């Protein structure tokens, strides 16, 4: 057995989602079947896109700070529910001594596994600025496709002014009409940027497979926690 | 600001929707103003059902274990997303330093600030066995109904061979068919014993108040956790 470690906080949400994806993807028909979690949701980490742009707070020592608690209080390994986050996880690396699962590599590690070479992505804008995908997913040859910057826009209003602020008709229409678009441009699959996505975006309204990191990253938590 | 610290696994699916209700209850304009929480995931503690019938060991052990793990990591205080677990509420305040706020004591505190004097409690036969609302409940002056040993076979089914069984239909049927019953012999307000329960009955479908213990200690939590 392998305690999962869980540095979240950004933002809360993302990080109550992810907990329970984990506990819906394990295999068990009894409580005590189920992996230890330990989570330290720590909000005070600074705005990640705000730092990316170049005016906002560093937020890698409340990163380091947060992996270094979890591994004190007990983790064997970590992962963190935030795609910008992982724009510093070599920094967070070379602080602890136990191991940070990327759910950003886990995913470009999947679709190379499936066969895909081209990927259409759906997620943030300081996401895309951060190059995180276009980083891991070229490790493992997969050419990473993006939305224009007007598209962007879309992506952007759908996910926050949309979704977010509860409004799932406007999130589901710029949505999907912009996952459309990249199919249309040869995107062999579309990368699930934001749980908002899965949310109103789902299998039955594309062509081609749709991948979500976050369930990535939780199949993989759990696979190690009851097979480590 | 204090780090709410959250004693669970008890069981996993529980602990993850207290966490996903406490961020949902937060009040913020951003990710930063939202409070830190330290989750200790533990689905390894002895089944208190069980203990509780008689027909299991002790879980105070590893339930005090767990508590002072939370308590090392950085917990202010502890809550724990398990009605039975309750029932050594005092064994485990006695064995650690910081503070165990109740969810069975601060629902019943908010019973009695709405004015009941009689609610029906839909919940475990565990839970009921333990009588930890019952215990509470009277403390406050509130009198508590619970269904008949037919019935109470009824809502075990829609709990868990309905909604945990991923069968909303069935879920909602038993406990809706329970909670018109219970409202039919006087019942002020619902108490939605297990998260499943609020699933499948809502507000609208009652003529009186619907109460979720959980909602209540997450409520609490970030009130204790931002307040003075």
């Amino acid at each position: 057995m392998k305690t999962i470690g869980i540095l979240g906080g950004m933002g809360p949400l993302a990080t109550a989602e992810l907990f329970r994806r984990i506990v819906i993807k394990t295999p068990a028909k009894r409580d005590q079947e189920h992996p230890k979690v330990i989570i330290f949701n720590n909000p005070q980490i600074p705005d990640r896109t705000a730092y990316i742009l170049g005016k906002g707070e560093d937020p890698r020592p409340q990163l380091i700070w947060t992996a270094k608690r979890l591994e004190e209080c007990g983790a064997d390994f970590i992962i963190m529910p935030c795609n910008t986050a992982h724009a510093f996880v070599e920094d967070i690396r070379k602080a602890i001594k136990i191991p940070i699962i990327s759910m950003i590599e886990e995913t470009a590690k999947k679709v190379k596994e499936l066969g895909f070479k081209k990927a259409g992505l759906l997620a943030t804008t300081g996401t895309i600025v951060s190059g995180v995908y276009e980083k891991e997913f070229s490790k493992y040859g997969v050419e990473i496709m993006t939305p224009t910057e007007d598209e962007q826009k879309d992506v952007m209003r759908g996910i926050y002014e949309g979704v977010k602020a509860g409004n799932l008709k406007l999130g589901r229409e710029l949505l999907l009409k912009t996952a459309k678009i990249l199919e249309e441009r040869g995107a062999e699959c579309i990368i699930a940027g934001c749980t908002e996505v899965s949310v109103v975006l789902k299998q039955d309204d594309l062509k081609v497979p749709l991948i979500d990191p976050m369930d990535v990253i939780a199949e993989v938590a759990v696979k190690v926690a009851l097979e480590k």
